[PDB]
């Protein structure tokens, strides 16, 4: 694994930071909406990890996540997924899709405020097992079948975004928006060092 200081910064900027001399880049939601950060290579396969900390107070409507892509905005993608709900600091949701096709949502009961502090998230990507780990603990494990799996190549990607149109706001809440700026805190971001491809 080596540390990922080449960036790319897909739209607004100025709403992304990062600081290098302590691998942190931040995210801030705000009223000029939010911002997303991904590798400039992508992967065939491997381990990737973050520090993670979320936003404070009242996180209501937003989605802030840590994923795998194929390319994002592309409809026939891969992916693998970790995205928090901003209605519910005490949950993560994990999900992938192949082929465009997703709708292998699961929700995860943290034990923690994922705002509290920095939490280690991990995404190992392999051609027949994809893991997801939480401060070093597996929380979810899938296995290649019939049903699709991802093989893409994909860059690792980062975002914070108001989900609250998604199904009547059911999914994440109403944004509400008492607490902002909302910063997210990705710290010692990970990325496999052989398979990078590109
Ligand atoms: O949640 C992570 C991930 O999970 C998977 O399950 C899913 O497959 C992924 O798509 C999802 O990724 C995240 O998706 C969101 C939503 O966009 C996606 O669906 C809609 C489609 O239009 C997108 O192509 C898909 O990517 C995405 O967040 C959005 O990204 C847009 C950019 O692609 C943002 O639009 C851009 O906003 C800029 C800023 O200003 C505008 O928006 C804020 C307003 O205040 C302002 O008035 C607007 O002008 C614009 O400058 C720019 O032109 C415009 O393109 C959009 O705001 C944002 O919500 C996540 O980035 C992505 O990770």
């Amino acid at each position: 694994a080596q540390p990922l200081k080449f960036i790319a910064v897909d739209y607004s900027p100025e709403s992304c930071t990062h600081s290098p001399e302590s691998s942190t880049i931040t995210l801030t939601f705000d009223h000029r909406g939010g911002s997303r950060w991904r590798s400039t290579t992508r992967f065939q396969y491997g381990t990737f990890s973050s520090l993670i900390q979320c936003p404070k107070g009242n996180t209501s409507g937003l989605n802030f996540n840590i994923y795998l892509s194929s390319l994002e905005g592309d409809k026939s993608q891969d992916e693998i997924d970790f995205e928090f709900l901003g209605k519910d600091k005490r949950i993560v949701q994990t999900n992938y899709y192949t082929a465009g096709t997703g709708n292998r949502e699961a929700i995860h009961d943290l034990g923690f405020d994922c705002s509290d502090g920095f939490h280690e998230y991990v995404i190992k990507w392999g051609p027949d097992l994809i893991q997801w780990l939480i401060d070093g603990k597996v929380i979810r494990s899938v296995r290649a079948d019939g049903e699709g799996f991802p093989q893409k190549p994909m860059f690792l990607y980062a975002s914070v975004w108001d989900a609250s149109y998604i199904d009547e706001g059911r999914w994440t809440g109403p944004y509400v928006g008492s607490d902002a700026p909302y910063i997210c805190l990705y710290k010692n971001v990970n990325v496999p060092v052989g398979t990078a491809v590109e």
